[PDB]
């Protein structure tokens, strides 16, 4: 069963910004998202949101494959409140279908936030805390 | 002046035709080069023509920005060369804004000239008020 309720990501995409490019880098992380686009003048507030208990996949695999699972874990736990979980990576590294944690982002972080019952089992499930691979927790 | 050179960069969620859209919304008429760097392009453009600082001249004008304007090509200023940074968002539907925090970073504009004083005196004149005082 499902270890989130939702998942919320959300970018900003400025004038000379591709709406369809940013779209990509978001589903690059979270896929299978439905799209809703606001309005603020100066830029639009691309929301992207999936209850798809698969959502989280792309993540659990990136996180592994990059070797990053000691870094994803600080992250997660510095988003930890109360029944979110809230990163923000970097765009356009997002765009090549890595996650990049860098908050310096070419204009605008890409802000990922997990709604959950069970933040403690999720970061745990998401982002172990190993040693060579090995379960330190 | 002798040239206007306009430089941006282009990053892999941004269209290059809408960059320089901007860059030419400010500097009509330039010559284009593109350059990877991967993780961005850049694009540099020219023009010698003489009309090549009308937009920038109205604009000044227009806004009513000629105090911010002067003040930042005194700030730029070198030699035979004036450097000013323009947001590129602004730039992108027509106008100037010379706040520095630009998303996808700024529009570098480089004015080449060898009267860099009458340059400036010409294109932003001091002024008290809003009303140029030379």
């Amino acid at each position: 069963m499902t270890m989130f309720e939702e998942v919320e990501v959300e970018a900003y995409v400025y004038p000379t910004e591709d709406i369809r490019k940013v779209k990509k880098a978001m589903l690059n992380l979270i896929p299978g998202l439905q799209f809703e686009a606001f309005d603020k003048g100066e830029y639009v507030i691309l929301v992207g949101r999936t209850k798809d208990k698969r959502a989280l996949q792309r993540l659990y695999e990136l996180f592994r494959g990059q070797q990053i699972l000691d870094t994803a874990r600080m992250m997660l736990e510095e988003g930890y409140f109360g029944e979110e979980i809230i990163i923000k990576v970097h765009k356009q590294v997002a765009y090549v279908g890595k996650v990049n944690f860098n908050e310096d982002s070419p204009l605008g972080p890409i802000t990922i936030t997990i709604r959950t019952k069970e933040p403690q089992k999720l970061m745990k499930w998401l982002a172990p805390r190993t040693k060579d691979g090995v379960p330190i927790e």
